[PDB]
């Protein structure tokens, strides 16, 4: 009997989540927001029949995670095996705005649930997954970061996350909790949010290319990142709670590529070179075949306190967990530009 | 200068009054909640560029009804000269399992945006519109009802309603700012949530007609209402905001249908005239024409507390507003059904 | 088995409940918040140094709730906890919501979830606060409700809410539509203990002159000694009802300051209107009562006078104390405990 | 112009913070919160230059109204649900008004236009190097939060550290260590020792029960540790310091010099929960222990280190341990025989 709850089934990772765990004969349930207009996207064709929504081995309930007794009253009728807490406002720049929301849902709803837990009397029997992150590191303080490296965060996001990773870690010292960190490092996918700066290039050169869209801006060009893809990096959330001991462990590349490096692999696979010129917040991208001005920088897109750096050092979860990432950037890059030119000819308003 | 403020706006309400502001020269602000996925999908068009998603005269800012530093924020930045409060968790059977959310977004989010006007020191100078409702007459005291009929709400939705039909007039009385309770009555459109029954209905009778389902469930199929278009309602939400002093009005059709006529209509518009048989659970709607069975009932769509009837009398605002209704019963069911048969026809999943 | 679990114990009417349902043989448990200073004054005698258990918790914490009602597997519920000041609620809105209002439903919530809908019993704290603006003289269970302040309409949304889960999931669950009651152990801020203590400094050289808000209010004032024994009454019934309990006598501010000061061998004669009106004292000639209007409410409850026949005639309930001698008590009370102790 | 804002002002520090801060000629203003009885007795001596305020940190408007109208110069967050073991049963309560309540307060500022003329002081704490990393423990030992109290005091730490970064604010943490006097809560160890202690010099009790008799701390005098708040937002640039005593005892010292002081010499038998304390010169036994007093977990060990305060502030403690005692267990006796209700 394995049954899974899943909170944030609707995001990117919850989808490719559902997806594994439903091949491996689980019984999923999922956590879904009211909302007043669709918001299962990502998981309609896992339905037993996606035209008439009748569910087969994935089912749906409606909750929040600042909502303390629809917790209770889902984790009491599923009474799980394994949770994994993918739910939060994850965007870290719009965190800066919405800050107290943020502290609300990532780190207290992190606590909501763990309490849920003990009062359905299952602190003994679950065993729970918190989606941690690369932005506990922020201003890195080793290169690169593995799961000695202390934390310093640079953001609300960063911080409510940090709430989070030490209220999990004294259920597991105080009750014998079996809950694991995962510190996983960016990953996207074709799925991945279009707010992202991954995912906000492949659509917008697709547009571009199809003669949907000149012009669009970013933010700051310099920074840089490890990005994996995500169908990759929900295989290392199982693997993390089969493992004998609750460890908390590093997922990652440990390779690592600038914003202004992804932007000119992704214009190569239209078939432009791009060629900056200028500085600072007038800095642009123009096409070097055609002399036409494709990518412009607006302050608007900066964060307050920037995370300049990051690199993953995944070692431990290599010699513990036998995992090992199978996507690298190029072929990243390659699959988010093609579906995205796939997804705007046949629909331009997508 | 005329420059609107809509909670809401990605709503069935929001989406009509947005463009009916619009098109009276308005500056209009939105407040959207940060989503994994769009949400935006009622407003795209009104872009100035909807392949490209530039803005024009409709600018969208992220927020949340519990994030009271993100209301001062935007009512700050913005200084509106109205505010339309149609931001809610707005489904009356979710309401009984998301009590405690409910309350917070529908009743203490009212006082939250409130309290935010008068921290701006806009008191004086802001028209306010508050989303009320014919649930708070639940058990109905009065037929027709009128704005002098008692409440006696039936949910956890009407109940947080009502808190915020009662914090508004005590602003206006205490402070005298114009604000207003709009008490609608059940108003529906193409745009309509899906899991609301005249929603329900007029796409499970698509998908029949495409061969795609061959029956669904409802719930109490007696219940009867007072059913409105959506486009017309949001003229009234104007109007009471260019009236000279802050007075509340019900907003209604005066005509009352049952959800079984509902069905019976909507059938009749794609060739096949329904024959019930049995009695309470065990009711079922057959085909006349062909013997089969398209409709049962099943006691989970019931509610704990029913609103058995409503009616509402609108000789208020036809003498102060001359406002009157335009469609029909029988043209709202006709348009319902011709929108969501042409809809499933280019995606069997809608 | 009778258990009873006080939501604000610590309070006026907890404070003489939890008295009541001890001298009836009951098991008491209450709430209390975490304060950095002593705050259980007028519950400290209750100890064995026994039957009255004291838990932390706040009905702003989810998880709180069921654990105590887990623990404690009550028979009667008392909801009493509640910002229960009206004209601080004007300047603490969104708090009085969260408190009275939404905490009210975490603590049905918190019964529903543990299991005990079908077995326990539920008082909440209701109140003529409700009848904020009035056409019918006197008010009973059928006059409508109108409220007029953050804390009115907080109260609004429990009333309601406590009528859904009766409805809704059979709980026996009732709304006490009780006026107000005072005693000696009434919070200072209220106008009652505020004009008392005042009158009590001035007859012992202690204070000269105080300042009151709107004196042309009037009130229902009953002592809360005898309105507890009603909500304990409201859960015995067979069946779940809400009632209103009151006196039925109504008297002014001006009223309850002209007596307090009769008490201490004056007579109050009164100069001037509106927020420059003060009271003299006949027979010496010193001003000792003033008005400044930072005491108003933006929306003030003019006038309140309740019928209490229906309890009359369901619970056998009658009121004891009657406005004289309340007024007599409290000017006694705080006479003594000023002369006792001057920093009290 | 000098006026300063003080969340928790009926608190132990905030009362003493309070009379230093008159004193020196400030202007004085204290968030209270409402409650049903007199919480003022810590700071009604006061009664001016003093003006206390009705709101709570978890009550955004109030914040932002208070915050407008006294437009302070300094901002003191000591307000806080304070107590460990509490922290365990109230997690959710700990988390919205130390951890989120901060951001709150920090949010107001932001709100009201004043990020760039307001010195703003987080309450922050050694429970932060909960299972300590190092021995003594300095600004650069990592902290491994032990309780619902932590966890929610390295939100309020970060977010504080954030605000600082991305806008410039002058905010900075103080990480206190332990500080007692004759106005602690009686719920805490050294106050719960001096009281007992000083009923039964009296005649009032017979015997208390404790926890955990092995954990040690640093504990110094809140007077003192108020006079270093206000030293951190004198300073030149906004920085982060440890305060502290560097002294370490253990719970069962503090009961055996305690008694001394009443004449009574504690001697100890049998272990773990059937431990008990027997006065020699009588054979009469006055400590138990009593599981119900242990946290699931504990923090065995604290000891700070502030070369940094004494380089950069020129603070220094004034009273140790010893010195500490004497006057806990003599104030509670004259308490105690003046009012045995007290
Ligand atoms: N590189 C990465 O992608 C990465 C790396 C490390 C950690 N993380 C963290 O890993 C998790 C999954 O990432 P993702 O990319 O899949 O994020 P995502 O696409 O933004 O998905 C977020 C999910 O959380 C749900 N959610 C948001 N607020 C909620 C609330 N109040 N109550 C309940 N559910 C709520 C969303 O629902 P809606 O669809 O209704 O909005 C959605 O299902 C997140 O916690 C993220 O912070 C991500
Ligand atoms: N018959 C009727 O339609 C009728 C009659 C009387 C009164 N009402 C009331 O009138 C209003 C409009 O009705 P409708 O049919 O347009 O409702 P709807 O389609 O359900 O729209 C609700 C809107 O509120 C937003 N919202 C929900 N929770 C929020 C939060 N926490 N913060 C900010 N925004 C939030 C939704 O955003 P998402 O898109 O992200 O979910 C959506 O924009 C509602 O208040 C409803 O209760 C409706
Ligand atoms: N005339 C009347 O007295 C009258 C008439 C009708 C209705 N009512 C209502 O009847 C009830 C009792 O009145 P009263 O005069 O006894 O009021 P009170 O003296 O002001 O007592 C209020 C009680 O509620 C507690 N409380 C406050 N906030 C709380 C929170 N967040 N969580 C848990 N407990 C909290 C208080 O604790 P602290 O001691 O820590 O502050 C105190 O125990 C109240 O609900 C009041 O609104 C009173
Ligand atoms: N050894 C130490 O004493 C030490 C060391 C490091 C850090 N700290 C921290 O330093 C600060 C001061 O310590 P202390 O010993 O003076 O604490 P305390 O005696 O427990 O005082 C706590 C203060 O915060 C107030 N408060 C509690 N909840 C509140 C809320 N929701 N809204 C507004 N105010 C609230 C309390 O009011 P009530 O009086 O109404 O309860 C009281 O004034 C605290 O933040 C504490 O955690 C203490
Ligand atoms: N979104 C965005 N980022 C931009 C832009 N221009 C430059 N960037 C920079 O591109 C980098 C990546 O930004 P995002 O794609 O938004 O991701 P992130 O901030 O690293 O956060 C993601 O990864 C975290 C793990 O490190 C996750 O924790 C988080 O939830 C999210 O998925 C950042 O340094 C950001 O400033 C732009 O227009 N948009
Ligand atoms: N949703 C739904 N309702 C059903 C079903 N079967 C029967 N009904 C009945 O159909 C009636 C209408 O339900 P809804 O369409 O869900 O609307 P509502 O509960 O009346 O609430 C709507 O109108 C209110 C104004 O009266 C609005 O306040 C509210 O937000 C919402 O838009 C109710 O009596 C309901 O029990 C079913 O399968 N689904
Ligand atoms: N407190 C106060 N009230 C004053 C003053 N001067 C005049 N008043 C007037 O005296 C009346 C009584 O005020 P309170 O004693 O504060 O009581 P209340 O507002 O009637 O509220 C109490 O009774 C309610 C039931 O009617 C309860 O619901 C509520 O919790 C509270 O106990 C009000 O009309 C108030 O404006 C003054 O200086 N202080
Ligand atoms: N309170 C208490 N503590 C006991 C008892 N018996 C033993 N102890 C032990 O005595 C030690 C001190 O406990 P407290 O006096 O409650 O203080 P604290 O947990 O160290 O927390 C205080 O200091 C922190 C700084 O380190 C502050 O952050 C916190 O707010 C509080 O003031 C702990 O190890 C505790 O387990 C008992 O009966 N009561």
């Amino acid at each position: 009997r394995n049954v899974a709850l899943i909170t944030g089934i609707t995001g990117q990772d919850g989808s490719y989540l559902a997806e594994f765990l439903l091949e491996k004969g689980y019984e999923v349930h999922g956590i879904v927001r009211r909302s007043s207009s669709f918001n299962t996207g990502r998981i309609e064709h896992l339905y037993k029949n996606p035209q008439a929504h009748i569910e087969g081995n994935m089912k749906l309930h409606y909750g929040d995670l600042t909502d303390s007794t629809c917790l209770v009253k889902i984790i009491n009728e599923v009474k799980p095996t394994e949770i994994y807490n993918l739910g939060a406002q994850s965007h870290v720049k719009i965190s800066f705005d919405l800050a107290e929301y943020t502290a609300d849902v990532d780190g207290v709803g992190t606590l909501r649930l763990l309490d849920a837990v003990k009062t359905c009397g299952l602190i003994n029997s679950v065993k729970f997954y918190q989606a941690s992150t690369s932005q506990l590191y922020g201003k890195v303080q080793e290169i690169p970061q593995k799961e000695t490296t202390p934390f310093y965060p640079r953001s609300p996001y960063g911080a409510a996350k940090l709430y989070a990773y030490w209220i999990v870690v004294n259920f597991r010292e105080a009750y014998n909790l079996f809950a694991v960190n995962g510190i996983l490092f960016n990953h996207e996918s074709p799925r991945r949010g279009a707010n992202f700066v991954t995912r906000k290039i492949s659509r917008s050169v697709a547009k571009i290319y199809l003669g949907q869209l000149e012009c669009f801006s970013l933010g700051n060009l310099d920074a840089k990142r490890d990005w994996g893809h995500a169908k990759d990096y929900v295989e290392a959330m199982w693997l993390m709670l089969q493992n004998d001991e609750p460890e908390d462990f590093v997922i990652a590349t440990g390779e690592v590529h600038s914003v202004r490096e992804f932007v000119e692999k992704s214009f190569l696979h239209i078939g432009k070179t791009i060629v900056w010129e200028g500085k600072n917040e007038n800095e642009v991208g123009r096409c070097k075949e055609t002399g036409k001005v494709h990518v412009t920088v607006d302050l608007k897109y900066y964060r307050p306190t920037e995370v300049d750096f990051l690199q993953g050092d995944c070692t431990k979860a290599k010699q513990k967990l036998n995992w090992k990432p199978r996507v690298a950037f190029d072929e990243l890059v390659r699959e988010m530009v093609h579906a995205d030119v796939e997804l705007m000819r046949t629909n331009p308003n997508a």
